[PDB]
């Protein structure tokens, strides 16, 4: 009824809670491997989703891939970042039922440091109030946020489809949200999702080193993920990509 009609399917395909399968004492070693074995059931999950996002399954399979492979780290911290908001009103990181983690699990200083990087998202959506509908069109622009420095092969469908949730987003501010303060809400809530470029980069860097020192950290990454990671991280994280920006 008042709710558009784009936004009411956005909830209905957002993905059901998922595990990390964690079994709770940690180590450094055993918490890192749950959590890349939550990558790996959420990474499942971001591809099921995708298949049901109006627009993405007529940009070519291709680019389809190259986007899951380019925001798929920015997905998971988003969403870690709404689930926190939600359930323990962002002051522990809820990233999933049975891995929730406050300040005392928090132990080794560099993964301390990645936790307080990745807390500034649920602080903000506290700040700002985001409600469930801008935070579903957001998150469809976060997918669409990064592309290669030559474009898509279906660069023409890719902006229509980007154009199309930055009306929807404008939509969802629209149910809450004047006209002077829906357009700065515009502004807050595009500037949020340029500021994830660079909180990304840090996480990027944080898994890549995980990633190459996996062994001596005793820390497992299940295949899907390895994937992800092996295929496009060095490219990312050495700037050969194209963020796309809301403001400059
Ligand atoms: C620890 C660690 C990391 O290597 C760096 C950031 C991490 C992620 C942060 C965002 C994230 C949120 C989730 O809810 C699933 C799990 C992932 C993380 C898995 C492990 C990552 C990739």
């Amino acid at each position: 009824q008042l709710i558009p009609p784009l936004i009411n399917l956005l909830m209905s395909i957002e993905p059901d809670v998922i595990y990390a399968g964690h079994d709770n004492p940690d180590t450094s070693s055993s918490l890192l491997t749950s959590l890349n074995q939550l990558g790996e059931r959420q990474l499942l999950s971001v591809v099921k989703w995708s298949k049901s996002l109006p627009g993405f399954r007529n940009l070519h399979i291709d680019d389809q891939i190259t986007l899951i492979q380019y925001s798929w780290m920015s997905l998971m911290v988003f969403g870690l970042g709404w689930r926190s908001y939600k359930h323990v009103s962002g002051q522990m990181l809820y990233f999933a039922p049975d891995l929730i983690l406050n300040e005392q699990r928090m132990k080794e200083s560099s993964f301390y440091s990645l936790c307080l990087t990745m807390w500034q998202i649920p602080q903000e959506f506290v700040k700002l109030q985001v409600s469930q509908e801008e935070f579903l069109c957001m998150k469809v622009l976060l997918l669409l946020n990064t592309i290669p420095l030559e474009g898509l092969r279906s660069q023409t469908q890719f902006e229509e489809m980007r154009s199309s949730y930055i009306r929807e987003l404008i939509k969802a501010i629209g149910l809450r949200q004047g006209v002077v303060s829906s357009s700065q809400r515009f502004y807050q809530l595009t500037k949020l999702l340029d500021n994830l470029h660079d909180l990304v980069k840090q996480l990027h860097l944080y898994c890549l080193n995980t990633f190459i020192q996996s062994r001596a950290l005793s820390v497992e990454f299940p295949e899907m993920m390895s994937e992800v990671i092996a295929a496009q991280l060095p490219k990312i994280l050495a700037g050969m990509v194209k963020p796309l920006l809301f403001h400059k």
